[PDB]
């Protein structure tokens, strides 16, 4: 009955296609649906924290959630509503502009039923890309933006 | 550098979202574009034949082709543009309504570098479907039509 | 519930090793399995649940009849490799099916095309191009055989991509 | 270039098979190839075939940095139960960075779907990550879970179907 799954990618890699995807196929064979999004990426419920939505989100059978790696709550929530019988899927950057694990979405992985990472295209040498870089020198993890402040690249191009 | 990739699968498995997901991918990385879509449904580029879109398509990198089952002259355009460089995707159904080959499509299978089935939730049952079943009696392979005229199915009930 | 999975790839894609490892996941659960090799293919790479080679898939059916998951090794060269599967997935048994999508010409193998409509599943695995070393999805004939079954390995054979395939 | 890959799963779902094919289609094309296996899982179905043994480097080791020298030596290194490295993130990245294929399989949880060891911070390093499915050993659906059949309590406890069910989301809870 309920389960997770999670989209992992780097920027670019159409994570959120991906989401809405899945999420109309339950809709279009008549599943009632809600999608979350991050309030502060202003670049279908906006959120900051999941525990906002959750009483929207029991009169639900697919929950779609873009942006995870911002919830802080994201393991609590997604494992409750899937216990509970919803079927969560969780769009998410698997890692920071440092390669590192962002927030806490990790952790949903060993919970989750599927978990897939896309790619992107590197915007640097056009190859296979898996990783984010940040083309500023902003040190703090969240900072909003696109292509203007982000590329996705492949490994040679992200040490470069 | 050119490659074919084909997404098959039943009605609304979200074909034709996976294609753009992919060719956007290409777009934000500054490739030129070109997507195709078969003409006659109508419910990028609109085409009822490929050659007539090749002078156009000559000039792009990555050309996505919508209900790639309905060009009679997929297989020719597919790898004669892989062949000249391009990347070239493909959305179709692999089915007709009675499970057989739909036009020329599964052609194109032995000369693709990538090929993936995706599946639709069944609107009977709602496990995996992976077929579509046509809901009239019409006989002909070509109808245009939604969720109104096909259901996506599983084996099961597909058979009744 | 009755299904027909099928692993598409070149040579040396390791359709075979997918199909054993679809295979043993039910077999670990207790179902009970059989495997199906093309008796012609006698290549130790391509050996060895009840494990049966045929010629063609009614040859064991008796065998197929009394389990639960088949897995087919080489589908391309069975006959009968369509209107089998279609049967015992309709059956209930889930049929699990490795097979080269494409001949060294880089036309569909047989019939095995006609299964991808009936089909579940459909994956196409990717080999390393022996020639180049990116991605491959096809294979090269290496002699000047010209019919379309010639049993052989990395001998007879290579993986390839596009560019190393035209070369 | 370099790259790694992992290949997460609960247990029964064919991940150190699925290391082998991707290994071995290296092998063919003739890479040379390193897997290394984590020397303390002594089971019979983990050990290592005499073929791959005929065709490539396989070792036992409890580090990584313990076979490092023989890794750099080759192009392609498979790793098999990488949760039970505590430097698997530092091999990999140093392995990658260097030119290295680095292919993993791991479990993703432990019996109680925590993150087993470090593994999941290879998930930000890696060009390529799946998780695989086993059948629930209980209910025979899709299984992603790992359930420890005993009252043990330790996070490494060897064993195999005897001590450890795939189970899915339902029978996991009971
Ligand atoms: C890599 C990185 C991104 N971000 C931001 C930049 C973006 O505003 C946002 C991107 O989140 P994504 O999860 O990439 O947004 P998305 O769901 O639209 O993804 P896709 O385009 O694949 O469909 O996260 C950070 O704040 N810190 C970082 O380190
Ligand atoms: C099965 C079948 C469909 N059709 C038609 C119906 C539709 O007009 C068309 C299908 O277009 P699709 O794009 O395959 O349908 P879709 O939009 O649901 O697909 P997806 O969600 O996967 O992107 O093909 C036939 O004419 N004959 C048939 O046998
Ligand atoms: C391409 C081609 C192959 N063959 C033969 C050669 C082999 O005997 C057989 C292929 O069997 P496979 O099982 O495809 O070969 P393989 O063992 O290399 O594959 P994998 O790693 O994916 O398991 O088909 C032909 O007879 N004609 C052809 O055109
Ligand atoms: C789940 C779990 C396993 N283990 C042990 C048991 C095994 O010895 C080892 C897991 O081996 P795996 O190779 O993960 O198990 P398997 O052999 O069933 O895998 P597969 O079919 O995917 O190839 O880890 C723990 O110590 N703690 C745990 O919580
Ligand atoms: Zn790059
Ligand atoms: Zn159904
Ligand atoms: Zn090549
Ligand atoms: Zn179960």
């Amino acid at each position: 009955r309920g389960q997770i799954q999670v989209i992992l990618g780097p920027m670019f890699s159409g994570k959120s296609t991906e989401l809405m995807r899945r999420v109309r196929r339950f809709q279009i064979a008549q599943y009632k649906c809600l999608v979350i999004k991050y309030a502060k990426d202003t670049r279908a419920l906006p959120a900051c924290l999941l525990r906002d939505v959750a009483q929207e989100a029991l009169g639900v059978a697919v929950i779609g959630i873009d942006e995870g790696q911002f919830f802080p709550d994201i393991v609590e929530f997604c494992e409750a509503m899937a216990n509970a019988g919803k079927t969560v899927i969780v769009a998410a950057l698997d890692g920071t502009f440092q390669r590192k694990p962002f927030g806490a979405i990790l952790n949903l992985v060993p919970l989750a039923e599927s978990v897939v990472k896309l790619t992107a295209v590197c915007m640097e040498c056009f190859r296979e890309a898996a990783y984010t870089k940040r083309l500023g020198t902003e040190k703090e993890v969240e900072v909003i933006g696109g292509a203007d402040k982000y590329h996705s690249v492949c490994r040679l191009c992200y040490f470069k």
